[PDB]
């Protein structure tokens, strides 16, 4: 699978998490809670994109210039 | 006050709110998030940046690099 | 237009900016880690089959000034982009 | 080390990393806005008192290739940045 970061987006706009394949640490996806989902959560909150690091934990994802432009984008299955 | 990133690094970590004054939007504000205390709010969490966006929405804190290398650091007071 | 849209436009060389944004004349160029090449090569960017620069995104930063643009998740999911007329 | 002291390093010309990082000779590198100005003035950069550029810092991302450094949270917050020998 070879999809853009756009089209990556729409992904973690219906709730499945991605993943790149060029990423050097493995077992790595993003994932994103909503406003709603944030909320349920604890209780006003944005859009959020997280990303499971290599050492499972949950941090807030940066996106790097490369992440944004890259070609390289799977869908976690 | 003129703090730079590293120092207003050490008052988020120490729970305070930071803020620049070269912001382009007003009423904005960092804060820092513990795992320990993203875990008694929701259950393994790193620690995360928020920002109190202009529109009094909380968003995860992406940083720039003009704010990384800025020196007009601000404490909320 | 969504940011995946103005990704497209970015990579044909145009510009794109957020209405969202504050600053006034702000907008996101692409220079492509070719177009480096060519820029900073003297007549031997053709030549270069692995260049140094990767691909760079700038910021024109209202105060007409040029930065490395850092994407904010605001900005990645955000709806209120536009093309530079 | 954590990264305001890698900051003070950054700003006085000197290269950072972090061991926590995945990559193998990865360092941080700053361009000043006026080192930028000396190096593409061709000897007027000292009379130029508002460059196009402003400050970049730039990441050399283990394939021997150049990007600008989006710094993420986990760099921001970490306690483990060194300076390059």
């Amino acid at each position: 699978t070879k999809m853009s970061f756009g089209e990556a987006l729409e992904v973690l706009k219906q709730g499945m998490q991605v993943y790149r394949s060029g990423w050097n640490g493995k077992n790595m996806f993003l994932f994103l809670k909503s406003s709603d989902a944030l909320a349920s959560d604890f209780g006003v909150f944005g859009n959020i994109i997280f990303i499971k690091t290599a050492d499972n934990k949950i941090h807030a994802w940066v996106p790097s210039q490369t992440d944004v432009l890259a070609e390289d984008w799977d869908i976690v299955s």
